[PDB]
């Protein structure tokens, strides 16, 4: 009926700009994964010589080396992501201030909750899938710096097992970005219409997608504890990080949206 189509209408165009603005999908990551014959193998990196080896395709030392790389990747993510956002009907009709700051404390949330897409328990796809570095290789780096995949880690196996979809994906990143009690928002309210309406975009995409999935809205809800969790335990991994490191470089726009979070 009416309110339903115009809902599932909504669901359509986010689904369609999310698999126009991010190019490693979740249903590509599982067929790379699982073993699928649509796609291809990833060379493994689960110790210091695959490391090496692995480096030909896919300087300071092993552990900055690979935190710089997860770093970059994470810029570009903002970028997706940021692409993303403007897609969201009403969203570049915000407040130029609002948008920003939407941005500025949404896009970490969204990193980790399309990170689990790249992620089972034993390890992570990286290089857009031309990799898969395990978790163990990580989790043994030297402290701090074996510490900063873990958390990643934990989220994702409780969260993979929600067993969504990108087009589940597509309308929950969406209503974490339009999140009106971000600091320091100046105009809430235009802010919280639209996540009503991506929030009733969810609700009957999760019944139509997964309706033998008891209270999945509810869950999937419940799961952005996590992510803040996650995110904050991050930005202390770096203040420490910063301390010790001090030769280590770190990104303008990164320090942009770690600053004051
Ligand atoms: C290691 C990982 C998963 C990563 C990405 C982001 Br964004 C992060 O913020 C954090 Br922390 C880790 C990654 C994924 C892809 Br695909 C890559 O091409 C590369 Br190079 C690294």
């Amino acid at each position: 009926n009416p309110e339903s189509a115009d809902l599932r209408a909504l669901a359509k165009h986010l689904y369609d700009s999310y698999i126009k603005s991010f190019p490693l999908t979740k249903a590509k990551a599982r067929a790379i994964l699982t073993g699928k014959t649509t796609d291809k193998s990833p060379f493994v990196i689960y110790d210091m010589n695959s490391l090496m080896m692995g480096e030909d395709k896919i300087s300071k030392e092993v552990a900055i080396r690979i935190f710089q790389g997860c770093q970059f990747r994470s810029v570009e993510a903002v970028q997706e992501i940021t692409e993303y956002a403007k897609s969201i009907p009403g969203f570049v009709n915000l407040d130029l201030n609002d948008q920003v700051t939407l941005l500025k404390y949404g896009v970490h949330e969204i990193i980790y909750t399309m990170l689990a897409s790249l992620m089972n328990k034993d390890g992570v796809l990286i290089s857009e899938g031309q990799g898969f570095m395990t978790r163990e290789f990580l989790k043994s780096l030297r402290k701090p710096f074996g510490d900063f995949m873990e958390p990643k880690f934990e989220f994702a196996v409780k969260f993979n097992a929600l067993e969504l979809d990108d087009s589940d994906l597509a309308i929950f990143i969406a209503v974490i970005i339009l999140s009106g009690d971000r600091p320091g928002l100046l105009n809430v309210k235009p802010i919280e219409d639209i996540q009503d309406n991506l929030l009733q975009a969810l609700e009957l995409q999760l019944k139509l997608n997964h309706p033998e999935s008891s209270q999945l809205f509810a869950k999937l809800l419940q799961k952005m504890t996590d992510l803040r969790q996650i995110v904050t335990e991050h930005v202390q991994l770096l203040q420490v990080i910063k301390k010790t490191e001090t030769d280590m470089s770190l990104h303008p726009l990164l320090q942009e949206i770690y600053k004051d979070l």
